[PDB]
């Protein structure tokens, strides 16, 4: 038998807000976080908009000196992690610090820092590269700096599974707790790829929406006029905790994490199979891991990136898994509002899945004006839908065919 | 209920050879793979040598058409993975493809490709960034492309824990199999950080040996004249397999993976504590996981980076864990010959640990002319030492204070 894992703290930076409650208020109001990117000449680029974090104040978390040493993606991941640990009320002590670990990941890591140090290198040669370039740019430094700041001595690692990062990070942290390797994990992801290389690199793959005239309408999952994803920035962190540990200290418990599934499509480097066979296997694995029948699912936070092929694969995968129940559940893409936070997508969406359980409401898929051929599910078009939600899934289907599904259930 | 995990296939590119047996021949002969770097002009750099892979032929593995799209770190990870799968004798079928996954990690991933695309962006503009820039550079695409080529549909992920990556990748792949998420995993790491940004970045941190005039003597773990690590390139991959699965198909078993430990130092972004307290915690976790008396440990493949603080912290940790038995075991750093393969270090060193068991020989620590203060263990100075080895430990320690330990033992 395995131990039970619950969520006792959450933290976030998103295009909708500088914390969880601000972000969630935006989600339930159908607000878009997408706008023209500022303080950057994107004249030469095919996409000039995305989901920026607005008004982030790193000196709430770090000294100016420690912030200068760290890429924005690390700053964001530390902000969400500190928020999550504060929200949990956990007291770190000599008696528990060996039982508290971190798994905060990133899809792309420190592209901004790499770009600025390429400039130094090409213009002035190697002797002007910053001394803190390597440790301030590498993906495992959110887990590193968080563990140093809070004295965490448990499992310390970082996933990098592209757009699946935040989902895998939370799932694997849940395994650490369930199998007795930790009692508490801080888990999630962070991303800041809005630099020349990010907008330019996704742009060169023609993966991005180029709807520059109407950025708030660009991200339109399952809409027949969708033309690729919207790049966004931010972070999500959850405090995962063994159930008896949480009860013994009187923790507030948001929800229980009952299932985690993984699969590989083994199909294509960037596109999923048309029928979403891999995503279907992954959801089936997660439900098996939770000991739940597909009929018990009420709400799915889709991957829903606004790509032609990805959006239709998810509809096929949900029809396959859920059969006669596929229309009864509600499925929405909060990327319609947040855009695609890449490695942090699964983390902010796990938080939105937990809050859908707390508040008994399916967030909307905004901009779903004209559902595409076969997109006839309950996709919660336009407006939030209050409803019964006992069991909520959150899916991530990323580059490389790598799939993750989390299953959350109401706790009482 | 927890299943046993064995090693049935291994694969490698290192500075000593283009496969496992050629690399291992070099290890036992005390050969250095370190030389001045030829692939670029390093006259402006403070370090101009490293451990390059010599004469890699990607056309043993992939069409030149597909190779052209992939960072060297991906080509190296795929080559090592293909070697390991062939070495295992495993046949991928519809009956087992859902039960075979991959966890191949990297510390930095496609830095060369990032630098080359940054040069396009700065010199020409975003329109000259390669459409393959993202899928050909991001760390999870060894796992992604390997799954596409071989049809692996099991857990598909990638770790990035800096210099601990390969050890964490193998340990957490072993947990997938041990606890029933997979029956087979291909696990390890790959790295090719020898570009201007990499050599420049580690150079700016003053982390590298600057022994340009005698590169084969630069890597000198525990030697009083050491002056930092040597940067090296390559890959290690192992096929991990559930024991009954291996027995059922008549697999050749090299050794059993009995223990894995993780810990965080929670000390410093880059420096290990002088007492090795985090490394001691990690080794103790691994030995308890393996159900061992510490006196059963015969051979330790140290992290042994050739840094002043790293090498002495490892002696302190080994003396703390093993007490008087610390004088009976043999401990060596194969980085003395290979240099530091960063995210691939733990993968090639796990392979060297398995071969130490197969051949009953402790590899040497070359260049250990004058052991430093307190470096008075059996460090296998200069020459390979045949000896009884039932249990072998492989240690890794990385930036962010992240530690991993693998425990292997002979399989009867
Ligand atoms: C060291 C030679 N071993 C090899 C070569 C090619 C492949 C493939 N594919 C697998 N193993
Ligand atoms: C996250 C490392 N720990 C793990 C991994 C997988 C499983 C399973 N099943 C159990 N523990």
């Amino acid at each position: 038998s395995r131990r039970r894992v619950v969520i006792t703290g959450m933290g976030m930076l998103s295009p909708l807000g500088l914390d969880v409650p601000s972000s969630w208020e935006g989600i339930l109001a159908g607000r878009s976080g997408i706008a023209p990117i500022e303080h950057m000449d994107l004249s030469a680029y095919s996409t000039r908009f995305g989901g920026s974090v607005k008004g982030f104040n790193v000196e709430e978390y770090l000294s100016a000196k420690e912030a200068r040493k760290l890429d924005l993606f690390i700053q964001y991941g530390l902000a969400a992690s500190f928020q999550a640990v504060r929200d949990s009320g956990l007291e770190v002590t000599d008696a528990n610090r060996e039982r508290i670990g971190v798994s905060m990941g990133s899809g792309i890591g420190g592209l901004t820092n790499i770009e600025n140090n390429c400039r130094s290198l090409f213009e002035q040669g190697p002797r002007r590269i910053s001394p803190f370039f390597v440790p301030g740019s590498i993906i495992n430094m959110v887990s590193g700096f968080l563990s140093i700041h809070l004295g965490l001595q448990g499992p310390n690692y970082a996933l990098t599974t592209a757009q699946t990062t935040g989902t895998h990070s939370i799932g694997m942290a849940a395994r650490n707790i369930a199998y007795g390797e930790a009692d508490v994990m801080v888990a999630g992801g962070s991303e800041m790829a809005a630099c020349g290389l990010g907008l330019g690199g996704f742009g060169a793959a023609r993966a991005l929406s180029t709807r520059n005239d109407e950025p708030t309408r660009a991200s339109r999952p399952w809409d027949r006029d969708r033309d690729g994803f919207v790049l966004s920035d931010g972070s999500g962190a959850l405090v995962l905790e063994e159930l008896e540990h949480a009860r013994a200290r009187g923790a507030r418990i948001y929800a229980e994490l009952v299932g985690f599934g993984m699969s590989g499509d083994a199909f294509h480097m960037t596109a999923p199979p048309e029928d979403g066979a891999g995503a279907a296997r992954c959801m089936k694995n997660a439900l098996r891991d939770a000991g739940l029948d597909p009929r018990q699912v009420d709400y799915i936070n889709a991957h829903g990136t606004s790509t032609p092929a990805g959006d239709i694969a998810e509809i096929a995968a949900v029809k396959s898994v859920f059969g006669e129940h596929a229309h009864a559940l509600s499925m929405s893409s909060t990327k319609s509002m947040t855009g695609h936070l890449l490695g942090a997508a699964g983390a902010v969406e796990a938080i939105f899945s937990v809050l859908a359980l707390r508040d008994q409401v399916a967030p909307p898929t905004i901009n779903l004006d004209n559902p595409d051929e076969g997109c006839d599910l309950d996709l919660v078009a336009h407006e939030a839908k209050p409803r019964k939600i006992d069991v909520a899934l959150s899916n991530s289907f990323g580059f490389g065919g790598t799939n993750g599904t989390l299953v959350f259930r109401r706790f009482a």
